[PDB]
């Protein structure tokens, strides 16, 4: 049965993680786990994900590829290391470290660069030109990308050690640096480096900045990431005042500004969505939350967070000609930007962890626990959050502390 009285005490400090799929009565979990990762990682053009580059017939390292049948197929920093951070928890070595490969070499912007600001800042689209070699079209960052890559490395230094190809630790610290002093406005996670006052709700992930501070040698640096850690929920809970009843009706949004106010509208040129949206990034708040949860602990603040949200979205379905929820809401009122699709109800499933309603549990869990792997033109997005999900759902997604 789903246990509805979440801990307060989380899995990093009690080492008792959640197997969810478990307590909602479901079968050939970790068999179901593992099959989502081959089909994903495998050469199948089907669910594949993780495709190898090779210059001139040699072969290089590998990429999650973007697939976007409407303004032709790219390469993500997101998508890069949420592939990363699921190898490490399968313990699936080789992928790592062909994805960590590529990023480094590819999606990493020099040091040096003329620009101070993208200095070791990781590219967030790069693609294929005509004759097939990698380039970037934009060396702007999107900051939970290296948020991942971090969290992954330090992951994958407490499995496997420092001694093959890379030293993920020292790879992982530079990345701490990085973040911290290009990616960082008052210990929170910026959206640019070029823009202030402003945070994406979707790039907050509390518990990744405590298991920072525990992995971390020097006291000012142990310091600096728990309150990275307090002042991520603090917003989060700020946020989610402001997004309570009218007029957002429950749901977070895109963009925020560093006290949890949604951006109103379109504030600077080149941004994709209204700020007040809820869209594509807004969907993984609740599955922040769930993590959260899960690991450092439930609080009043989380169970109200999920629960009020999962429950707009469970009304929203209900006055919907076509029985669904849809992926893009506004003020409350649906956008006409289609029915939920897998990575969606994926989210969702993982926000549970913070969940007090077995009814809703129920609902929402089955809707992810009933779908086929993604397939098709719109994989990508979807298969990825299904990947993260199914590692969160099963109780796979843990926190590996290095040892000093």
């Amino acid at each position: 049965a789903f246990n509805n009285n979440p801990s307060s005490v989380g899995a990093y400090s009690s080492g008792t993680y959640r197997n969810l799929a478990q307590e909602m009565g479901k079968t050939n979990i970790q068999q179901k786990v593992n099959s989502t990762f081959d089909n994903m990682f495998g050469y199948n053009n089907t669910q594949q994900l993780y495709y190898p580059y090779t210059e001139n017939g040699v072969y290089k390292a590998h990429y999650i590829k973007a697939i976007n049948p409407d303004e032709g197929d790219d390469i993500r920093t997101e998508g890069q290391s949420w592939g990363m951070t699921a190898a490490v928890m399968l313990n699936k070595q080789e992928e790592f470290d062909n994805l960590w490969r590529f990023a480094k070499a590819y999606q990493k912007n020099p040091d040096n660069h003329p620009d101070a600001k993208k200095q070791g800042v990781y590219a967030w689209k790069l693609k294929l030109n005509q004759n097939g070699f990698v380039y970037k079209v934009d060396e702007g960052p999107a900051p939970d990308g290296e948020e991942y890559f971090a969290f992954a490395l330090l992951n994958a230094s407490a499995r496997w050690g420092n001694s093959g190809e890379f030293n993920y630790y020292n790879d992982a610290i530079t990345m701490l640096n990085t973040i911290k002093n290009k990616l960082m406005e008052n210990q929170i996670i910026r959206f640019s480096p070029y823009i202030d006052n402003l945070t994406d709700p979707s790039y907050h992930i509390p518990a990744f900045y405590d298991y920072f501070a525990n992995n971390v040698t020097n006291q000012a640096d142990k310091n600096y990431w728990r309150q990275v850690a307090t002042k991520s929920r603090t917003l989060l809970k700020n946020h989610f005042t402001k997004v309570s009843g009218s007029p957002h009706w429950n749901l977070p949004t895109f963009l925020s500004r560093l006290d949890g106010s949604p951006v109103i509208g379109y504030i600077f040129n080149g941004q994709a969505n209204p700020g007040q949206w809820y869209e594509f990034n807004a969907w993984r708040v609740i599955m922040n939350v769930g993590l959260d949860a899960h690991l450092m602990g439930a609080q009043a603040w989380h169970k109200s967070a999920v629960n009020k949200a999962l429950g707009f979205l469970s009304y929203a379905k209900t006055n919907n000609s076509k029985n669904c929820y849809e992926q893009v809401y506004s003020y409350g009122g649906a956008q006409n930007r289609g029915c939920a699709g897998e990575g969606q109800k994926a989210a969702n499933a993982v926000a549970l962890l913070a969940s007090t309603n077995a009814g809703q549990a129920n609902e929402f869990f089955n809707e992810f626990w009933s779908l086929s792997q993604p397939t098709g033109d719109y994989r990508y997005y979807n298969g990825s959050l299904y990947m993260l999900a199914m590692l969160h759902v099963s109780g796979n997604f843990k926190f590996y502390n290095n040892t000093f």
